[PDB]
């Protein structure tokens, strides 16, 4: 839309009082123009047209419940674009500042939230497996970081690569978290996930297998479902990213921790330099290796704890 930038105020799905970016034209709307080539917010209206209708709303203040997942998918949608910019220097999931678009609503009792390969898709949960997905901000960075994956390394969803793929965004979702500093820990989907159970999540990277997904190469799923193991496999990966971070021991094998940080420009130089479509875990070890070899030398610690954590999981 045209008109004048502004700033208004509303509550998030979890009660939080936040300020956003709108544009006023006569009604005020939720479109961003201070990030690229703007964030666009629309209501997809309980159906699955999309993307529905841009998001207008009258007097600028957010406070119904009704637009709750739409401050968040908003918002969440700014700090993931200024995380990007700021530490990795990449304008949008294109690298030229391309709109980011999210539809909220969608659907009627919706348990998930997906990139669909345009714009972002949250559904707002049945409330009992989920609040509206959009008050997750790991959940929104994950998602928007499948963008840049299919900008970038192209990696296919499926087999070894989809569980790459699915492990990229589960830790760029996690290090979004940990810089907006909202609550950091290291699990995935914990603020909207199951809202009659304290302490869980969907999946968790520091101890994959507390809910069951493999934590070592050797306890792979072999079979055909959820294209191969996208969604379980991708414990074997995580647990790797976060010995690299934090160290700890793992099968007997130790690694020393270089940090968030570190971690984040080594998988972002792997995934932007090294990786393809059809990678599997062990040309990922590859391109992680000659990432930190390119940043901090053959023979930094930091290449030593990157091959360490993947020896640890069994990755060779
Ligand atoms: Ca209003
Ligand atoms: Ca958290
Ligand atoms: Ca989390
Ligand atoms: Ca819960
Ligand atoms: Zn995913």
């Amino acid at each position: 839309i045209t008109g004048t930038s502004t700033v208004g105020v509303g509550r998030g799905v979890l009660g939080d009082q936040k300020n956003i970016n709108t544009t006023y034209s006569t009604y005020y709307y939720l479109q961003d123009n201070t990030r690229g080539d703007g964030i666009f917010t629309y209501d997809a209206k309980y159906r699955t047209t999309l993307p529905g209708s841009l998001w207008a709303d009258a007097d600028n203040q957010f406070f119904a419940s009704y637009d709750a997942p739409a401050v968040d998918a908003h918002y969440y949608a700014g700090v993931t674009y200024d995380y990007y910019k700021n530490v990795h220097n990449r304008l949008s999931y294109d690298g030229n500042n391309a709109a980011i678009r999210s539809s909220v609503h969608y659907s009627q009792g919706y348990n998930n939230a997906f990139w669909n390969g345009s714009e972002m898709v949250y559904g707002d949960g049945d409330g009992q497996t989920f609040i509206p997905l959009s008050g997750g901000i790991d959940v929104v960075a994950h998602e928007l970081t499948h963008a840049v994956t299919d900008y970038t390394a192209g990696l296919i969803y499926q087999n070894e690569s989809g569980a790459i793929n699915e492990a990229i965004s589960d830790i760029f979702g996690t290090l979004v978290e940990f810089y907006a500093n909202k609550n950091p820990d290291w699990e995935i989907g914990e603020d909207v996930y199951t809202p009659g159970i304290s302490g869980d999540s969907l999946r968790s990277m520091s101890d994959p297998a507390k809910y069951g997904d493999p934590d070592h190469y050797s306890k792979r799923y072999t079979g055909t479902q959820d294209n191969g193991g996208v969604h379980i496999n991708s414990g074997i990966i995580n647990k790797a990213a976060y010995l690299i971070s934090q160290g700890g021991t793992h099968y007997g094998v130790s690694v020393v921790g270089i940090g968030r940080d570190k971690l984040g420009k080594i998988f972002y130089r792997a995934l932007t330099q090294y990786l393809t479509p059809t990678s599997n875990f062990s040309q990922l070890r590859a391109a992680a290796v000659q990432s930190a070899t390119d940043l901090y030398g053959s023979t930094s610690q930091e290449v030593a704890s990157v091959k360490q954590a993947f020896d640890a999981v069994g990755v060779k």
